[PDB]
Formats: structure tokens, sequence, C-alpha cells
């Protein structure tokens, strides 16, 4: 991230970045996360894997999103249901979308978020995907399988539809 445009660092120990003040990308937060997380103030923690968050969430007053998934599995479908959870889980406030390592499953929807809610077009969003510090694109194959070959207008037809 040298483009300010992309999401700035936060915590790296657990891949924390900012996409806005009420969208955060990060992989497995801890027990040490918790204090971090309320001083972004965020309200709802969205999973993409089976982990229960509520674990090393403890008593932390935040709403648990579990949408356990397999990035080799999405499709427009899911993708269009996620965004939609997600913008509207954004106008409760600030939000945290997570995975493991948080650069495939989170990079796949990341960069959806970039091309249908924000405008980017897809080269834009694959370019912080792979490059940004997330990790290597040996684990982001099944990402940017789909990013590629995604149709973006179809996309972006159906979310202002609903």
């Amino acid at each position: 991230t040298r483009s300010p445009a992309w999401a700035q660092a936060v915590d790296p120990s657990i891949n924390l970045y900012r996409m806005s003040p009420t969208l955060y990308r990060s992989a497995l937060p801890n027990a040490q996360s918790v204090a971090l997380l309320q001083r972004l103030q965020v309200k709802t923690v969205v999973s993409f894997i089976k982990d229960d968050d509520r674990a090393w969430l403890g008593q932390a007053p935040v709403r648990v999103l579990s949408l356990p998934t397999h990035a080799d599995r999405v499709d427009d479908a899911e993708v269009l249901s996620v965004l939609r959870q997600l913008q509207a889980a954004e106008r409760e406030g600030p939000v945290l979308m997570h995975s493991k390592h948080g650069n495939n499953r989170t990079g796949l929807f990341a960069a959806m978020y970039r091309i249908v809610v924000q405008g980017w077009d897809k080269q834009a969003a694959l370019e912080e995907m792979q490059h940004g510090g997330f990790g290597d694109e040996d684990d982001m194959r099944d990402a940017s399988a789909y990013v590629r070959g995604a149709d973006v207008d179809g996309l972006r037809l159906a979310m202002a539809n609903g």
C-alpha cells in the first residue's frame, strides 16, 4: 500500500487494514485484538470461516455475523449476498470482515466491494488484492480466479435492483 487509495495498515500481526472508517479487513483476530477493535468502534464482525468469534470476543457488545465459505466455491450469487450484508452492517456502524489468513476469501470479497460498491474497475481491485501486503499470489489463486471473468456490470446491475 503506497497508493493512498489502497487499504491502510493498522495491525499487520493480524493482517488488519482499514478500507474506510466503517470497514476493516483482517486475518483471524485473537483476544488481544479486542481492545483495538473497540477503538475503531467495530459493531459487527463478519467471518468467512467456521471459528466461533464469540470465543475470543468475550463479552464484547458486537454482533457476530458468520458467513463460512470456500473461496473455490464462491459465485456471483454468494458475492451479492455478502456485499448486501456488508453494506447493511456498515449502516449499523464500523464492520470487520475476516478469514483465516485474510488475503484469499477476504481478498476476494474486499476486491468485489471495491468493484461493485465503490465502482473500481477490475484490474484496480486486483492490483490491491495481489499487492498491498496481504500475501503472495500463491495464497490467492482462488480469489484471483474469480475476480477475473466476473461480470462486473451484471453484478452492479443486480446490486442496483435489490
